[PDB]
DNA sequence: TCGCGAGCCAGGCCTGAGAATCCGGTGCCGAGGCCGCTCAATTGGTCGTAGACAGCTCTAGCACCGCTTAAACGCACGTACGCGCT
């Protein structure tokens, strides 16, 4: 599984009102079988495109270090 | 989700450059020794008194008891602040 799918699969996966922050996704991820201390940088980086893309929509803070949502509306404009 | 092309990061390899450090020799001036003296440390004596010892008086420091209740305590719970990470 890509770092980005389980990305997307975590924020999927919980159900916060305001999204899910770079600590959440983290632990996600760290539960999730992956290396949250050697792979920081590639988490990082999937967050980043996954923005960019629009794929995810950040709702607070700036950068990496916020917090970001699904986009349930760009899922269908491809 | 897989095949596969190619690029990015982790770490090892290896060397260069710069600096620390050991090795050698020259010289140079301050440490150690010696001589002269002189003054201060020693000895002996006297003498007066500072304090060591013995004794008594009596304060206060210790030990004990009981009653009261102020406070220490253990528990449970909540949150805000320290810590980690970016």
């Amino acid at each position: 599984p890509s770092v980005s799918e389980l990305i997307v699969q975590a924020a999927s996966s919980s159900k916060e009102r305001g999204g899910v922050s770079l600590a959440a996704l983290k632990k996600a991820l760290a539960a999730a079988g992956y290396d949250v201390e050697k792979n920081n940088s590639r988490i990082k980086l999937g967050i980043k495109s996954l923005v960019s893309k629009g794929t995810l929509v950040q709702t607070k803070g700036t950068g990496a270090s916020g917090s970001f949502k699904l986009n349930k509306k760009a899922s269908s404009v491809e």
